[PDB]
């Protein structure tokens, strides 16, 4: 309940401070919990917030502290030289290190609990990790403590890890505090970065894919991915969760779940981050996955969405079959009853399913939301959890009764197992839906459907068109309406090599628009339309950015107000050819012949810190919103993280930098 030592404000340049006189020997039972709140003046190094020791020659392998590395990797030492017991537990992009040119103040904590043989950190109101170590010590387990320092390790007569920047409040307890108590005492203006968070009203652990967009109401409108079981691309379950702001970004609702299904739960999952067990996946859930967003001129809002049946990967999906057959001129989408070898039925007017063989209806249908009825009832399923006790992963029947759905493992019919794009239109700028409406084959009844570029879609001024970035794994697919969103087309541009292009767009001049995408040469790709999307010019690169050949999404969008006299530009990407970290914001100045002077840049935060996908938007009183994933999403060594897509905003003079 109360602190055996608390100090405040202690400004430190790497020296630490001596405290053994107000600590010694008050650690009784052995047990410990550690709250500091600090700021870094300097993040190089791995630096130690407090470090309790053997001081002594000969017992360097014998202190406990916590630590702060320079990617924002927050972990802990527990460590006997005699009995040679050296525990170390950690997660990567736990803190951070400075935003808009200032030290962030942080809120961390450690908890070494002996009946139950596990240390916990805490971050910023999150437990970043608990783990039962077998060889587990506390103060007493560790012999010869005889030095109790801040910002530091006293090691063989010397102070080790020398910590740079200020303690402002830094309190030592003698006992495990409890879980609640130390989210609390952790949080602080950090904190309220996170519009979504582990096990809110999505029920996810885990988020991925963030999408910002402003509607000409003023509104702020989010969006992203709540992915279940860890964070993994496929196998997996992933819904659209959504989240808006009416007030600049001030403060936004509570997440909804928009585009989910329902043949698994939406539940947290404790997802391994072990060497063994990160790699484990769930057998897969049916998905949606990577959103598109765009308001059209009639102020209707579109959501796009990528659509996966149970089970089905990206990588394995049938790229040979739309799931469509063409019958009297019109695109049905066609099932596969269960025992039968060929796709014998197809969805038809009203939702009745035919017998393509006899051509006439059957007694099934399905509703609009996918789901299935037999003489006008529906026909039921039961739905999957997954656990994880220990160490092994069970899924299991668990009871509820859900309605039986075409894309669900468990149909008597089924869709072609491949990927699909559906949409959801809003009259009431995100508040209600529509029901999903699939896109029509439009790659060909032999090839499967594109995949999104996540992020948002644009009206081309001029000629009033609307533009949905996709890509195929071998060229770009530039999805497009001109006819107000009632029908789509494609236009499909070969590329260089196999990209995996997620790309968006922005329009530079009337008519002239440019696609800035991802590629597998360590390079941003832009290809340029002066025809308002219908023919695209050979690709060209930008000469700044250098990342790794598996590349990261971007985000640009044209921003309304002048800078410097020109219309402007807005680019955010990682920038570093050892992962995806350096986030940086760019300004680009249109010329007057339509190319761009990329003039300044900000970096977000330092520059190992991670940063992978982002999204941005020009919010209403003309500030910048950035939300992006403060981790590297791609290192197997940051898979299943918590509360890691935060959201901040920018005044364009925080953006105008390093001319």
């Amino acid at each position: 309940e109360t602190p055996v030592l608390e100090k405040n404000n202690v400004t430190l340049t790497g020296g630490g401070e001596n405290v053994t006189k107000e600590l010694k020997d008050k650690f009784t039972s052995g047990d410990f919990t550690v709250v500091i709140k600090y700021n870094q003046s300097s993040e190089k190094g791995l630096q130690a917030l407090f470090g309790i020791s053997n001081s002594k020659p000969g017992q360097q392998n014998s202190y406990v502290d916590v630590f702060l590395r320079d990617n924002g990797e927050l972990g802990m030492e527990a460590r006997d030289t005699s009995s040679n017991k050296n525990n170390l537990v950690s997660r990567p992009a736990s803190v951070w290190g400075k935003y808009k040119q200032e030290a962030v103040t942080n809120t961390v904590a450690v908890v070494a609990d002996s009946v139950k043989k596990t240390y916990s950190l805490y971050a910023n109101g999150t437990k970043v990790v608990e783990k039962k170590v077998d060889n587990f010590l506390n103060i007493k387990d560790i012999k010869g403590i005889d030095y109790y320092m801040l910002g530091g390790v006293k090691r063989a007569g010397k102070t080790a890890f020398g910590f740079n920047g200020t303690l402002e409040n830094i309190k030592f307890f003698n006992s495990a505090l409890d879980e609640e108590t130390v989210k609390k005492m952790t949080t602080n203006a950090v904190t309220g970065h996170l519009i979504y968070t582990a096990n809110d009203t999505t029920g996810s652990n885990y988020f991925r894919i963030p999408v910002l967009y402003t509607f000409s109401n003023g509104r702020v409108f989010s969006s992203i991915d709540a992915r279940y079981g860890g964070t993994h691309d496929f196998l997996n379950k992933i819904n659209i969760a959504t989240s808006y702001s009416d007030d600049n970004g001030k403060t936004w609702t509570k997440p909804k779940l928009t585009l989910a299904f329902d043949d698994f739960a939406p539940v947290p999952l404790e997802w391994p981050r072990e060497v063994g067990g990160r790699d484990l996946q769930i057998s897969g859930g049916a998905t949606y996955i990577d959103s598109v967003i765009v308001e059209k001129k009639n102020k209707q809002v579109l959501m796009f969405a990528d659509v996966m049946p149970a089970g089905v990967s990206f990588r394995e999906a049938t790229r040979k079959d739309s799931g469509y057959k063409q019958i009297d001129g019109n695109y049905y989408l066609k099932l596969r009853k269960q025992g039968d070898t060929d796709y014998n039925y197809t969805i038809r007017e009203n939702g009745t399913v035919y017998d393509d063989r006899t051509n006439r209806p059957t007694e099934f249908s399905v509703d609009k939301n996918f789901g299935i009825k037999q003489n006008g009832n529906y026909l039921t399923v039961e739905q999957y959890s997954v656990s994880f006790e220990n160490n092994k992963k069970t899924e299991y029947r668990n009871g509820t009764k859900v309605h039986m759905n075409i894309f669900y493992k468990d149909a008597l019919f089924k869709v072609v197992p491949t990927n699909y794009i559906a949409y959801i239109s809003s009259n009431d700028h995100g508040e209600s839906w529509s029901a999903p409406t699939l896109l029509p084959p439009i790659m060909g009844l032999n090839r499967n459907a594109p995949y999104l570029g996540p992020g948002r879609g644009i009206i081309e001024s001029s000629t009033g068109r609307i533009l949905i970035p996709s890509y195929t794994g071998k060229e770009s697919a530039f999805i497009y309406s001109d006819d107000n969103g009632a029908s789509w087309k494609v236009k499909v541009v070969p590329l260089p090599s196999s990209w995996s292009a997620e790309a968006q767009f922005v329009e530079l001049s009337p008519g002239v628009i440019q696609a800035y995408m991802r590629t597998n040469n360590g390079k941003i790709a832009y290809l340029t339309s002066k025809d308002a999307g219908t023919t695209w010019s050979a690709p060209e690169y930008l000469k700044f950015v250098s990342n790794p050949s598996y590349g990261t999404q971007l985000s640009i969008i044209n921003y309304s107000q002048l800078i410097d006299g020109k219309k402007a530009v807005i680019l955010s990407t990682p920038n570093s050819t050892n992962g995806r970290k350096h986030g940086q914001i760019w300004i680009g100045l249109i010329n007057d012949d339509n190319t761009i002077d990329w003039r300044y840049h900000h970096d977000v935060d330092y520059s190992n810190y991670g940063y992978s996908y982002s999204t941005l938007t020009e919010l209403p009183n003309h500030e910048i919103g950035l939300m992006f994933e403060k981790f590297d999403s791609w290192s197997r060594n940051e898979l299943h993280m918590k509360n890691v897509v935060p959201y901040i905003t920018f005044k364009i003079e925080d953006l105008k930098k390093n001319l």
